[PDB]
């Protein structure tokens, strides 16, 4: 929906609440045919119990994925999608969701209602519309030189740190959490 | 009101040899943070960028490992480019065309002398064009032209797993595939 441009703004008036959900366990082959099928470049990931775990992106693949240097058939997206799933209110004004961005350097995020469900995906492209030359140009840099901290499923608080072997292959994603032994 | 790209483009470039695996490539890119590569050949020319997208939409769908993949196959040819006496407005309408969100820069002799990227024009494009460009980056892919006919364009043939095989030419007259 047009709504020209604006200093404010509320996420929920401008987020995609037309996203797409696929299964943590889809490979990284069949999601990607999702993203090029529907020039979407953002999914929204839910587990077996259609809890919402994660957001996979094409950063995401390019940083996570292919370091592991295996057929995209090989690899279920819960090993490459950022998680937690990164979000934001849906009452946030596009400012707000900027600063959240910009902190994590990504490019895009879920938008969640007060009750905690999911209700869209809000991108760069959607806040451009909105946001100042300068912030535009700081997501963007943010983007490029910051990575998403991404956290163990196991105990909920360690960081996933990456586990390198002399071909500079991702051998597996290791929790920094001292009392937790989880690696993936 | 004016710019040349000359000005605000990244000199500091950094390039592949074409035979470069998708793997090493990204490694590249992961450990510089620079998400857009110029590829050249073994005899010095100029023949590709790649990027992100490139990796995403031409190198996922062949289902092989990152490192069976020479980038040749995967980045974007004809390499995308604008001269450097371009306008940024100029380098504005060309990446919008072609779906890009980067693309190198040539000096009149015709060398790749720089790369320029949206983060680049973002401190000298209007509000509008850098909305523009983001949104003809999601619904536009960059036209593979043929090296062969020059107007047939490069189009994927999928097996019965949807996996990509080969490009091929889409000029009935052309037998190109690659
Ligand atoms: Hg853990
Ligand atoms: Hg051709």
């Amino acid at each position: 929906v047009p709504r020209g441009g604006h200093m404010f703004m509320r996420v929920e008036k401008i987020m995609n609440s037309n996203f797409k959900t696929v299964n943590w366990n889809t490979t990284v082959f069949d999601a990607v045919k999702i993203m090029n099928e529907n020039h979407l470049y953002g999914l929204v990931v839910k587990d077996d119990n259609g809890n919402d775990v994660g957001l996979l992106s094409e950063r995401s693949i390019i940083k996570r994925f292919i370091p592991r240097n295996k057929k995209p058939d090989e690899v279920p997206i819960r090993l490459v999608m950022r998680k937690p799933i990164p979000k934001v209110k849906s009452d946030y004004d596009v400012k707000d969701v900027a600063a959240y961005l910009s902190e994590n350097g990504l490019e895009r995020c879920a938008v969640v209602d007060d009750p905690g469900r999911v209700v869209g995906i809000v991108t760069l492209t959607d806040l451009s519309r909105y946001l100042s030359r300068a912030s535009i140009t700081d997501i963007l840099l943010s983007h490029r030189t910051k990575d998403y901290q991404h956290l163990c499923p196991k105990c909920g608080v360690g960081v996933l740190e990456p586990v390198y072997n002399e071909k500079g292959e991702i051998k597996v994603f290791r929790c920094s959490n001292p009392a937790c032994d989880y690696e993936e």
